[PDB]
């Protein structure tokens, strides 16, 4: 699709067999998803915002579905003001931006 | 321009004849401009995000160019890292998301 940036850019996930909604955002280089259980393991890191860091949990080759295109990598679990989808899973659905 | 998201999207911007570097960022709702002192009333805000939220000043009506594309309104100034370029003036110059 083409998605205008009148509002935010909201769409529909679906991870761990939960739909969710998530921003697709430029200027975020990873994924950054809300507390939840996510199958497997996990290794903690920091991560910085413009707020500050932020301590997560990282899931190595996770599937996710974004408006029904197939993306897996790695996705962060913390304590994300939304559900973000950044720079390394918009690539793998080939996202880009033009004007 | 089509922008790819394998870099960060940062692209030149000038302001008031200073060019400068500025991420464009689908994630962001406002325009953050790293400090600079700039003729004018502002209003404090607060802004949040990853980490909490930080103190800026907001001034009204400022002119943009993104690639040499027109885009006039409110920006804030504070302590970020970089230039950030957000929705408010993303719509401005024609920017989607495609995939
Ligand atoms: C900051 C702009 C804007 C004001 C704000 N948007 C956000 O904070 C976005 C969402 C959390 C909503 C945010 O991801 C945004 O895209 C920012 C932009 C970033 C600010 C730091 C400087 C570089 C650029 N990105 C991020 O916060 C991601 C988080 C992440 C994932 N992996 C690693 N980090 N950061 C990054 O990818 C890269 O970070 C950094 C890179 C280099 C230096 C840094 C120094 C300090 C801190 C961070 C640095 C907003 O709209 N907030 C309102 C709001 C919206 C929705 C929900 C709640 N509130």
């Amino acid at each position: 699709p083409q998605v205008t940036l009148w509002q935010r850019p909201l769409v529909t996930i679906k991870i761990g067999g939960q739909l969710k909604e998530a921003l697709l955002d430029t200027g975020a280089d990873d994924t950054v998803l809300e507390e939840m259980s996510l199958p497997g393991r996990w290794k903690p890191k920091m991560i910085g915002g413009i707020g500050g860091f932020i301590k997560v949990r990282q899931y190595d080759q996770i599937l996710i579905e974004i408006c029904g295109h197939k993306a897996i990598g790695t996705v962060l679990v913390g304590p994300t003001p939304v559900n973000i989808i950044g720079r390394n899973l918009l690539t793998q659905i080939g996202c880009t931006l033009n004007f």
